[PDB]
């Protein structure tokens, strides 16, 4: 028989609306949207004893949030970079890590990768263009193709010319010396290069474990289709490309270049040896993965099997555990069939890597889940607060407005 | 009555979750997402007696895996090809077992295909062109059209000059003494050839059944559309196109040739006789058919009706069965509206094979799931070891997240 | 109490998977994908009597099925066509039903059609263009135009100089003394002209019921906007089109011409007397319609509240009804922004069906239903058989993968 | 304890099939998709008196029907329009009500207004233009611009030449004395202008409630990007554009002109006062909006609280209440990036109004819905009748496949 003092009790199964636009004037500041809102919403609800009231719990969990946002640290990732060339002590390069971020907003896949390698650009026209690097030592360069397919095994090079442009999976692209970390950050799911044994803190695909790659250098065409003038062959790797950049390849062995590849090196590499063993290649997965959004009502639900009773924005009772709602779309790219992003336009390795096929975008579904029938405090007040908290137990600052209808049943006596 | 031993018993139906993210510390190496981990998340569960305790096992399964993998045997296939042509002794061409491997990634469709048709190019730049073979013997090469439209069957040719690029289905393209086997192997399902008894080990479409098919030689609208000059005719098929790649059209009817496919075959050829009565036609399905995903909890959940309370790896009691949550798309193609897949473009059966106009390509649904309640085993430890093995009991290692909420509850008493 | 016989009971509520991959090893031959799978997944489950048994039947259907498959006939469509022009006795051209097919795979809309006025060409080149048919009497003709709309009528024409190219819905065009059987076939779901009284076995649009449709002549705007010339008015009709070919312009009027169409028979013509009253005009619906999947455990499941007991690959007892899983899907067509399907380019009625805006095209999606309680045979054996069956009782041979998770539990006492 | 005499009873909840493809011979004419089914499916179910029999009611619902049908009336709307100009006695136009019918066919949005300002062109054509109407007095004229945009309140015309072509929503475009009507109709929820009080029946946007709204007059860029010619101005509004037609401007004041559309006059216009006020401005919803489909099982269903066991078509208990399952889809339109629906191509208020850049259209997803239990007739007979009427009880011709599974189950005792 539930109760409400003084209302007429409206016995056996009713239902309760913690609702959340309304009232407003008592849950500003304290807000995001673990909000703290009231129910008697006309203008303490002691439910009957000798029965632990139980409740279902619907829910409404219309999100928010863009893919790439500083406040799950997705917008970072530590990028190793030539940072002097040819410094006065020891002649040797210099190698200093730096700490990136990109813009915000709920960006496509080609344009997230195609926006990586414009931040490892700005660190070198900012600190680096102005001591020695010659623009051919970029350093890491994020890219999305497979550098050897037109590699012909009788001469070890790339016979059309130039590298292809359809874009398989993305992967990066070194150099002697140098390397990106992406713990202490996210940004590997979106590239989709996630570690076996994916616990185990550390990331750093630096150049000593790439090599084995070692993208294959271009074929100059300029000649072999020029020889043949001559004979009706020089098959003479290219080095200076129109704005003469090196592309850096290693003197003992003149078929081959540097910018030791990801992909191939997880690919033309070796099983058990190489990269492989302790990285994947999951799908360009755009939505950060994904998070749990630890729901929570500190009083009405009683608590899990063990949780502490606690009071702090964390430590909270939780109670049902939805996903995060993002549903990772994927559309037909249109554009596969004088620009920022892509600066060298000449550059066969720095051009700009030609997007994938299926652009993928994250998006937000209102999920309307459920969660099973759960206990009741037996005595909820005037007052609740739902929350909204992640994984580290931070109340969510994207959701943009939750619900949470509440049906109160029995489920025993005494 | 469920307690915890000191921390107030919170009698009748409660919840737990076997969470994934937190605690990563004894998990480490042990992991991949076979993970085991912890309830207790603050910082010996005993379930009351007297009453066999069930469960409601609900879950979350987001999953991420290419459609191209080397776990699941599908980046082979093992593929017959002509490796000698003329040798020494027995002046007879000689064919040899070659197996392929094309690089990972999840893949669309025109692009599975237009990668085949690529790796059984590489093993015939490698080994192979260096010996005799003259590039018009390339051997297998998959494909995807009918040749057979512009048939006119009062000569037998085709007559629109070149065959039909409109992609129909996919389909083998050989020729005499080649073969391609894909047992030990699974990329069948993606052409969508799968085979009558579909098991009995065994998948060989080599140029012993296809015979019959033989696509026909298109006819010379070089001389056609230029007797009728003379005129106002000469049906003559065409050996020699530019670059002189002979059709291999056999000797003894020369308005047919080689290359006998697997189409045509299956439809221009005899039912219950020719590639008929074992061989379908099912859709390009591209998410590798699909594949089990045997939940687990060798704690907690009981076991099912009849199972090895074993340790392993494999052997565990499996609980819940959902789908490899992968959902393939279909988007309308767009490029039906110099390169290195289209590597001969004058030898009209060598061409890039179109694409079809409804390119499809896998995903990952996050497969919020659920199960029926099944029993407990009455006495949850502190520490749980959730599971995700797929069909041959091997852990996936391409699950990128799994929870696990569970919804104890009584069933019975005693 | 379920018992397993020596393996401890586990009383209550379990659960029991009848898997497909694995065993395949006595289940070969007898297969496709009505197996005969196993239980026990070690290397006779009496179930406790004294309470009727239930169970849960949740299952999995990656079917995979063209929507083009002489499985169930669908790739066939008897078709009249003219066969002799002016036999020796009896000056009148001759008829004869054909019997028509086409090639298999899962074909898109605009295509399927487009395939159907090519094998009806066939059977013109094949038996017919030898004898007298001037390739302007072809016949039936598919097509998915509305040729009545720039028809003012006050001269009856259709004055824009050609047909309008934006299709509408698919109908047929047939030719004095022709048409169409689609019984002892279903190639009309597809072409979207289902039959009021849908049972009643015949379906025969011949042009005795067309007439009154009549598609109107083309004004010849090369004298209309060449008379006003010699003014600055002839409203002569076409019928000598470049490649000459007379678009059968009845005599008796020539404002009018023959193809009486079915559509505009079934728009322009009259109510409960033409071609309405006994035809529809659905959707292009491709995915043949539907079908039932008529699921079956001849053992476990008892049977349904009158089935025969029986043995045979029919006439087993069907348990659970879920759909064909094929969601047709419809993407918005791109072509509408030298072929073999086009084989006349000229002839405006003969032209190639312009496609319709949204592309349809069937699709698999992996249904996990559901089916609600039923009882069980109180007494498992080691060895089940799935099967899956169709309307006319065949297993269906174009199943992927089948699963068929089973909850066991009460229902009643004795 | 379910019996079924003499085939040994099969106590509790079992399962009935009210399957639909089979037993063809008894209910052909008696069909449509309101069939006759029978049970048995071999070749009187006394259900268990002592307990009220309830029954699970799931069902399939492949409908199939276009978004045009003369069935709901849907291809009709009166539409008033100045039938003869200057009769002889009273020198004023005249006006008649027309009443419309445009081609049936599923058709997408873009192309249904697009046949409207096609069918009253005819009837301008057909008995109108022959009179006296000079075309440029067609009346009515759908369309969807938003005529004042460019319209800078200095001089109040239309600046950059012509109107904008970004459409915005559909609206209607009148001229003095004319109008349309939508009762004994329904195309106006596809038009999106559905009326606030949707009851009380009458629906005439005639010109005397548009007034207010009257689109502006375009102004002649000949004349002010040609007299600055002579300064370095004439804001002179055009009457006479090319194949002159008078855009009926109203003389009293040339910055304006007639055609007074029913946007503007929903936005420019006047709250509480213009077409405000009874006029909403939903989405253009093309699936007719939506109707409910009433299942009904005459027998084994008993009846609901209160309904009439009648014999009719109509009156049948009602039990289950779908929806018309027609999901309408959304495609983003290709057309934005000589012909017969634009025949004025320079009257800038004729033209052919611009599609919406979100083409939408309808579908046919089958709607694998439940029902809760609901109780039996306890005396199932051996054959049963499926029937799918509409809200006006009749009976659906457009369903394409119905199921029915029957669950029964006990609900109560006596």
């Amino acid at each position: 028989s539930i109760r409400y003092s003084e209302l007429a009790p409206l016995y056996d199964t009713t239902r309760v609306y913690l609702v959340d636009n309304k009232s407003l004037n008592y849950q500003n500041d304290h807000s995001n949207f673990q909000t703290t809102v009231v129910q008697n919403n006309d203008f303490t609800i002691n439910f009957d004893e000798r029965s632990r009231w139980g409740a279902d719990l619907k829910t409404i969990l219309r999100t928010n949030m863009p893919n790439i946002n500083e406040f799950m640290s997705t917008n970072k990732f530590k990028a190793r970079l030539m940072v002097e060339k040819k410094n006065k002590e020891t002649g040797l390069p210099r190698y200093e890590w730096f700490e990136f971020t990109l813009p915000e907003g709920n960006y496509s896949e080609t344009m997230t990768i195609d926006l990586m390698n414009n931040a490892i650009v700005d660190n070198y026209l900012e600190v680096g263009r102005q001591n020695g690097v010659l623009e051919s030592d970029i350093g890491v360069k994020f890219d999305t193709r497979n550098f050897r397919l037109g590699w012909d095994p009788v001469t070890k090079l790339v016979m059309p010319g130039v590298y292809t442009n359809e874009a398989f999976h993305p992967d990066i692209v070194l150099l002697p010396g140098c390397g990106v970390d992406f713990t202490q950050s996210r940004l590997s799911n979106l590239l989709g290069i996630r570690k076996r044994l994916p616990f185990q803190e550390g990331f750093q695909i630096m150049y000593e474990d790439l090599e084995g790659g070692n993208i294959p250098a271009l074929l100059d065409v300029a000649k072999y289709e020029a020889s043949i003038q001559k004979a009706k062959l020089v098959i003479e790797p290219v080095a200076k490309d129109s704005k003469n950049r090196s592309y850096n390849l290693l003197p003992n062995d003149q078929n081959n270049t540097a910018y030791r590849s990801w992909f191939l090196a997880y690919n033309y590499g070796d099983p058990k040896k190489g990269v492989q063993s302790w990285t994947l290649l999951t799908t360009a997965d755009v939505t950060c993965g994904s998070q749990q959004v630890y729901w929570s009502l500190p009083d009405m639900m009683q608590d899990p099997v063990t949780f502490r009773p606690s009071t702090q924005v964390s430590n909270y009772p939780v109670v049902g555990v939805e996903l995060l709602p993002v549903h990772a779309k994927s559309f037909y790219n249109e554009q596969a069939v004088t620009h920022v992003f892509n600066r060298f336009p000449e550059n066969q390795i720095l051009v700009r890597p030609p997007a994938p096929t299926i652009t993928t975008v994250s998006e937000n579904v209102p999920a309307l889940t459920d969660h099973g029938t759960l206990p009741l405090r037996s005595s909820i007040s005037g007052v609740q607060r739902v929350t909204i908290t992640d994984a580290r137990r931070r109340t969510c600052p994207y959701v943009h407005k939750a619900l949470g209808i509440v049906a109160p049943k029995v489920l025993s006596s005494r």
